[PDB]
């Protein structure tokens, strides 16, 4: 495989230093630019999947059981518990 531009990110995937050439200027990741590329709303997180926010309604968390449930809002990298 190509050279890990920025070393295989050990916790990024868009954050920076993607390293993994599979994303180095392609998979919404900048391994040569230490950052995420256009189209990527979020590098990663509760409301971050692939290259966009987890469409509102995507349960990312939940307190204990099922009352309000934690759901994404498709407008942020965070998923509110709805509490």
């Amino acid at each position: 495989s190509p050279p890990v531009c920025g070393n295989k990110i050990l916790e990024q995937g868009e954050d920076c230093d993607c390293g993994s050439p599979a994303n180095c200027q392609d998979r919404c990741c900048n391994a040569a630019t230490c950052k995420l590329t256009p189209g990527s709303q979020c590098n990663y997180g509760e409301c971050c999947d692939q290259c966009r926010f987890k469409k509102a309604g995507t349960v990312c968390r939940i307190a204990r059981g099922d009352w309000n449930d934690d759901y994404c809002t498709g407008k942020s990298s965070d998923c509110p518990w709805n509490h």
